[PDB]
């Protein structure tokens, strides 16, 4: 997942 990523958190999470 990419929810741990600062931006992808709010993107794909």
């Amino acid at each position: 997942g990419c929810c741990a990523n600062p931006v992808c958190n709010g993107k794909h999470c």
